[PDB]
């Protein structure tokens, strides 16, 4: 019987790999997933939203940035318990929308990077007590997952001791959050999940960018600039901002289409 | 102190026993039980909603068919602990409701079915993968409870190895679902709950009528032909749609009448 | 340019002639019908509303009886002006719906599409003025004629309201009667009034409609023997509803869910 | 057949005299009213609120102050057009309700004040530009009405030459409006209508009682001191604030109860 | 990693220590404090919404009555577990609501109270099974902590072995009911809270007063009167109605403004 | 006394000049704009929304293509009736949006442009449903310079332009209104909607195809559309559906967690 008071955030990463695709992906997120999701999920989820990322910068693609959205949900159980593999109708999920994400070509494929966290952050690092009055945030979010034969705890040393302390020091960067990703839920790659703060774009580069060319190269590197992880394998991100309409569980009133 | 972590879907079975009724137990149901409802466990269930009945199909009497609604609550707590007894405001559930629902007559009443389940389902048994996309569903949902003095085991093992496999054999059904009622909840007689798709009135016919002659009839059975048990009392039943607009926490904005 | 502001309430009378269709049109209105049409008419109707039929009573099918529901728009605008006939993006109206509907009888004759535009408000309050909600529940039963060809309007006016009406009026069993002339000018609907009348119940419908009717003279120019002395579906629909539906579409369509 | 295109703002004064009473008229007002309201002129209405007044002020009952609220309708037709007055479902309107209201005693009541004025304000007197960044506001809405026998120009010319030039000149007076009542509506007996706004109570006292006893007494003047008079029969008032939740067309979602 | 299951109803006693600061104090409420509430809290917390206060009765500063509203929140964990003290946004929560609620005299300076329940109701001890169609309730809700160096148990005796049988006995009050305060969330002072029903102010005055002068005074009394402690301090107040449209997670349009 | 019925379509073609002003700008909309703007219109306003425009496509600058999104109204009277000027409540509306959105540094006209409802030419693709397919909707607007005869501009429009469109089997919608110089004395004269499968067909169609134009003697660039881009023409690419639509939606700025 027993089933588990698990409350969760979860962050699915959104590309879209070509400018063609956009509408098709955009029209199946909106018109499909909502109605098909909320149809499984309404009863024991809190809240779904989609927060649309920013025009990917300059370098975005080293970063994995995900170009369509970031996908959010709230949990109150475990997603990944067995039995909730069962559900009287199916979502529609067709080949193409993997194609679309960059999952599959059509180029080499990139996999489908959904983490779990607790719902608040493990770790306030910069910024604390910054409300919404102080200004409009370029919300860099970001995950990773540290190759493999890479020990878990050098990486999480390197992340904190010589990654972090470069965001600290950049007035640029007004918040740093971290919260460790639930590997134990669904076997998600990555192990991390940072949200790092700008004014904008400018200031993203001039971090994320120029103030990492410091950094130490890593032996494990898989690439010769920070963030020195595969794009979209072992690293994914997005810029996001403070407010998104689409807050699903309220907001949703149909696929109403313009005149 | 502590409450149990407890998500639950339970079904009520709500009948009408006769046309002159409906206007009367509909204007209840909405005008009245609605916000009664709501006024007391908005705060521990996520979804509240009426799905109503299509209408009763011949020899649907022989299958306890709930001619107004099923009534369905995702709980997160049990509704059953005693703790939960004391309301500040409590709810208008007049005599008169049971009456028109054939709890009382005006020569025997009808119990009142009340089947409380885990979230998702237990056991698919045909159908699985099945989309909205593939078409309108006649959704047969049917709860059933072995009468006194009969094993539970050979009940169960009769359902699964005599009936299911009939509906299985059937190209008219679409879908068969099934749960085990929570029995150590409120003592509901019913065992099982099942949920049996068509593509319509017919092919529910055809199956559960026409192919179900085929049965063996059992020793206990409290009736010549399938289901072999006793209408509203050890089986009740309804046929519903795919969507009902009565998803009461977030549609209902008053009692509005129409002009 | 100038648009006449011209606020209406109009009726659409959705039957469905199968048991078998009901899931496939249920289906269609919810799924497809709603968002394709708050799609085109979101900024001039404030309500769109559907009122779904009681089960068919005795002999309903006299009456036209409209065995899927009420379509209930309320214009700021006649949807007939011809200016409104472009859209950006047009609805998905199959065949199909018209089969259900029984306007086609798929592959004798098949049955028109009655549309039926009215003012905002009744025009006529001819029993039950004043009854508020809290006197009971109601059995509304919605009714639309229209007098066959060659029939003058005026005689047929003055049947309804001094040998229909009168009958109703002696009826304890029914509870209001409210009467608007249909707008024949909007979409040359053959319809010529509608009336909602009230009763606690099928029981009271039938003892009325059915039984008191029975005294009435047969006009010469009926289509049937009995009242409503009109041809079923082509010269008289109908349906029977409840005070309130959770189905107001403007304020309560969330997306169409699906249960679990 | 025509209808005339007719945009108003409605303004009705719901007075309580009495603290006794203030518990069941608030019932009906939000249990019976509002439903009861909807359900006769949602399609034709686009706006239906309701503004709490804050508590009576000092002096207050001498300007017709309504102790329940201001109930504000956005009219897209003459609700007087006799057409209107047929009702599938009339209202539950019991004669208590005027009781509370003060319309009837237990020794002479107070007439019901039903002003219809143009959606956007005529005159702009002061604080023009005035946003709502700018701070809280006390908002003093008055509408008042010259006794029988007072040519309509001089009671005018009064207003706008003698009282008015008194808030331009207070500092305690951020914002100045007045509209012309619409006689021809409904026969209401004001002829202005003004929202007059401070900061807070002590405000608009300093302004409304004390600046004002500068002003000649008319020889019209049914009391001694300003508004000059008859309260609740020549003067209606409330004071409330920039915003409500009884936003009732969008916000009302049933009659529920506290736990 | 484990959060507890810790389904609770809160309320907060919000003060308006003065009429001129009532503006000030709704407007931070309605206007910044529910979206800053909601963007933390929406995913754990099933039900927002505030109460607002009847005006106060006569004698209602002995009581600590709270002179703007009831904050009412249900829970799904407790908020003062640690981990839930990391935010990415921030709220805006000004010095000067501090002077406004009346926590520091800009006059002694008054605690803030927010007590957390179980979500029902412990003792239902007067007028079990009163439904909403027996008449507008004047809800008198009340907590109480017994001054430093009491004995809880003889606190809790007085209570209910001296206090609430007066309640008992005065047909003027129609509902009472008790809640022990879960002091292990906060540490707040309180120790109980009741609501008590009347019909109205009178039906209070007659029972809180009058009723409460048979009360022998306890050695360790705070004030001469029942309730025999110092208002604001170890006892706050409110009377509130049935009904409130602030049901803020459902009802919250944003702040617009009146015309 | 009397108002006008007077039912209207609105369109404001917002742009956004540089990347850094892009979260500034789009929290002054979602956070100031929407609430303010409701404030006020609530009453005779039936439909309020935005549709962000989708990445400006290659040489989108050309058409003055509106980086932020489009705004839309649906009005019961004409805003722009003198006793409409008249609000308790103010706006607020800094001088920096129009920094942001490029009015001000030469600077850029703002550009809002009154149509009917309902188009007024349908002129390819009637009876496309939303079944057909996603679109990526080019909604552009043009005015003609100055003394250049208006029939002419029309002329020109409809007999050499819209041709090109009609036989590129990449362009699945064509739809025209004329915009209300009555109103605002907005410079635009038309408003269209022109829809593809993707940016790619765009581009084709747009640039490629419209290579083939004779160029005009009145034209102020080289290149289809050959009117100053934000000037004399804006535009911008949007998809079927957006979330904002605001008088249904808006529950508040709600922040992120
Ligand atoms: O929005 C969603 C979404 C999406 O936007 C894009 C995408 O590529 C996959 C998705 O899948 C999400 C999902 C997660 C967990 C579930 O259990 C579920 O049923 C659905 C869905 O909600
Ligand atoms: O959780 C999952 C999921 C889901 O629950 C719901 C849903 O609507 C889509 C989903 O899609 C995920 C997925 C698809 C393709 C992949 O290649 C892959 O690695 C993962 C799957 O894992
Ligand atoms: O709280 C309750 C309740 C309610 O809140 C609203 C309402 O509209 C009906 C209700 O009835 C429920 C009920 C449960 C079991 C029974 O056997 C029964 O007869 C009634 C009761 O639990
Ligand atoms: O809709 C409802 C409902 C109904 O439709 C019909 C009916 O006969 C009883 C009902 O009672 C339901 C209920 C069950 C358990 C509870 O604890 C409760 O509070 C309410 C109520 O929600
Ligand atoms: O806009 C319309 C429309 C729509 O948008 C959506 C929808 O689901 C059905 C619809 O049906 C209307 C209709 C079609 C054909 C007729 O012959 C007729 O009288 C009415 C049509 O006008
Ligand atoms: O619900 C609706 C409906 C329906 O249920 C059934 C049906 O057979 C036709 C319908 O058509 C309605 C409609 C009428 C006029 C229009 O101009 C329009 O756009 C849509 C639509 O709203
Ligand atoms: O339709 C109306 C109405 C209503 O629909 C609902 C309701 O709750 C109260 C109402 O009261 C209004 C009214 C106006 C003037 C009066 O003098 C009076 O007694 C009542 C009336 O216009
Ligand atoms: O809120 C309302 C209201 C009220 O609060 C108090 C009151 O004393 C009368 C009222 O009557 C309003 C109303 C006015 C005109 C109408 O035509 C109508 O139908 C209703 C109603 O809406
Ligand atoms: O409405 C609210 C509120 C209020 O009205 C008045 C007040 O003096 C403080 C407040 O603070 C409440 C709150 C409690 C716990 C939290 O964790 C939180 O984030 C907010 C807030 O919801
Ligand atoms: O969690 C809390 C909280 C919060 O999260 C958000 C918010 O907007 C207000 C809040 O108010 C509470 C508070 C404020 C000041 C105090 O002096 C005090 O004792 C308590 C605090 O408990
Ligand atoms: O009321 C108005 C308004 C508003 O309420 C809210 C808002 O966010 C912007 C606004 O802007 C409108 C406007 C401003 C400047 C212009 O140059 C122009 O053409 C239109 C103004 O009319
Ligand atoms: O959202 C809106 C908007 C906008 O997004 C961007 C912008 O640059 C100006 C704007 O102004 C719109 C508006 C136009 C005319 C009015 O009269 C009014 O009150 C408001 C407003 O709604
Ligand atoms: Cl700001
Ligand atoms: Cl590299
Ligand atoms: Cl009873
Ligand atoms: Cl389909
Ligand atoms: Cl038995
Ligand atoms: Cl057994
Ligand atoms: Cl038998
Ligand atoms: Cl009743
Ligand atoms: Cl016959
Ligand atoms: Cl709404
Ligand atoms: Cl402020
Ligand atoms: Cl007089
Ligand atoms: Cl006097
Ligand atoms: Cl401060
Ligand atoms: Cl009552
Ligand atoms: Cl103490
Ligand atoms: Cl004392
Ligand atoms: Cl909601
Ligand atoms: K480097």
């Amino acid at each position: 019987a027993d089933f588990k008071f698990e409350p969760m955030r979860s962050l699915i990463y959104v590309d879209c790999v070509s400018e063609d695709y956009r509408p098709k992906l955009q029209r199946w997120i909106y018109k499909v997933a909502i109605p098909d999701s909320i149809s499984q999920f309404e009863p024991y989820v809190t809240k779904y939203a989609f927060y649309p990322s920013f025009p990917i910068p300059p370098q975005g693609d080293r970063f994995g940035y995900a170009r369509m959205q970031l996908t959010e949900h709230h949990w109150l159980v475990s997603d990944l318990d067995p039995r909730l593999e069962i559900k009287a109708i199916a979502e529609t999920f067709p080949m193409d929308v993997l194609v679309w994400q960059g999952q599959i070509p059509a180029a080499e494929g990139n996999p489908f990077i959904f983490a779990f966290l607790p719902m608040w952050w493990e770790k306030d690092l910069k910024g604390k007590g910054r409300t919404i009055e102080d200004g409009a945030n370029y919300r860099f979010n970001m995950t990773i997952g540290f190759p493999e034969g890479v020990d878990k705890a050098e990486g999480e040393k390197w992340l904190f001791e010589k990654v972090v302390p470069i965001l600290q020091a950049a007035p640029e960067c007004t918040r740093v959050l971290a919260s460790a990703v639930k590997k134990d839920i669904n076997g998600c790659v990555m192990d991390w999940v940072l949200e790092i703060w700008f004014e904008n774009q400018s200031g993203w580069y001039k971090v994320m960018v120029d103030d990492m060319k410091a950094l130490e190269k890593p032996s494990w590197a898989q690439q010769d600039a920070f963030p020195f992880l595969k794009p979209y394998h072992n690293v994914c991100s997005a810029a996001v901002a403070d407010y998104t309409p689409s807050n699903n569980l309220a907001n949703y009133r149909g696929y109403i289409t313009m005149r």
